[PDB]
């Protein structure tokens, strides 16, 4: 049932705040699988998780107007 | 190690959500990273029960504006 295996395990609730107006990218993918090496950004690790596990998780994509 | 999402759109082989800056109403909006929210992709604090039951430490992503 653990979702997060390794990230900031000394912190009892990992919460990331992002300033959506400071997007340096036209879109930006944010991780919902707790496997990204760029966490809280998405690096595509979700694909390795889904393949390993048979899961169907993917990122939240933030997009500029 | 094992499944993260148990229930949400299991018919969909990859659940991706997009959000437009301009569609964000509030100065802050919480997005779920635990796959337990009844308002997915929004966070409704279901992570708290998940954390208490499993000894996990997951929390939402907060998008801040203005
Ligand atoms: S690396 Fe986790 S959702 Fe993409
Ligand atoms: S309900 Fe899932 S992170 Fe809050």
């Amino acid at each position: 049932s653990l979702i997060n295996l390794k990230i900031q395990k000394e912190n009892p609730k990992v919460v990331n705040e992002i300033n959506i107006e400071d997007l340096s990218l036209t879109k930006a993918a944010y991780c919902r699988c707790w496997r990204s090496k760029t966490f809280p950004a998405c690096d595509g690790s979700h694909n390795k998780h889904n393949e390993l596990t048979g899961d169907n998780v993917g990122p939240l994509i933030l997009k500029k107007k």
